[PDB]
């Protein structure tokens, strides 16, 4: 589902504007709740599983919610903002999740975790470039 979501471009009206960045924030809201429920089971699988589409799912977010981000940032402050402190706890969240997955040392899991940390890495250093 969040794949298929496509940026619009900055002369686009604020309707379309609003509904797209309120469906990534449903979209985040929905990955937070998902990456929630981790905590209580355990299984190797699950984490495995949840580390590989997480990863999928941060690089979708770079590369298609971020054109969003840079077209509706002027007029859309509060919006944007509540994205971002929506994935500023996911982020926390996916850093314990790595950080499980190096304790126990899987090495199923262990694989899958340097690209979602760099692109956990790029994303913050690309939240600081917006930001200024």
């Amino acid at each position: 589902t969040v794949k298929k979501i496509e940026p619009g471009t900055a002369a686009d009206s604020q309707q379309i504007h609003e509904e797209k960045l309120l469906y990534w924030n449903m979209a985040v809201r929905d990955f937070s709740i998902l990456i929630n429920l981790i905590k209580v089971f355990d299984s190797h699988p699950v984490l495995h599983v949840c580390l590989k589409y997480g990863r999928l799912f941060v690089e979708a977010f770079l590369k298609q919610c971020m054109p969003l981000l840079d077209f509706s940032f002027r007029k859309h402050r509060e919006d944007v903002l509540s994205l971002l402190e929506t994935f500023q706890l996911d982020t926390r969240l996916l850093h314990h999740l790595c950080g499980h997955s190096k304790i126990h040392q899987d090495t199923r899991l262990t694989q899958h975790v340097p690209l979602l940390k760099k692109t956990l890495e790029l994303l913050v250093c690309r939240v600081k470039a917006m930001l200024t």
